């Protein structure tokens, strides 16, 4: 693998660095936390399921 024979290049390292920054931010972690809080509230209360709406008019 020399003279650019391999598809991998310097930009490869840069890509990995970007991933590290994203992980550090932990932005997705916050989203999961919010979802958990929503479940606790159970405002929708759509957890309960029965029949098929036949009972309801």
């Amino acid at each position: 693998g020399s003279a650019g024979l391999q598809e991998k290049e310097r930009e490869l390292e840069d890509l990995k660095d970007a991933e590290l920054k994203r992980l550090n931010e932990e932005r997705h972690d916050h989203d999961k936390r919010e979802a958990e809080r929503k479940a606790l509230e159970d405002k929708l209360a759509d957890k309960q399921e029965h029949l098929d709406g036949a009972l309801r008019y």
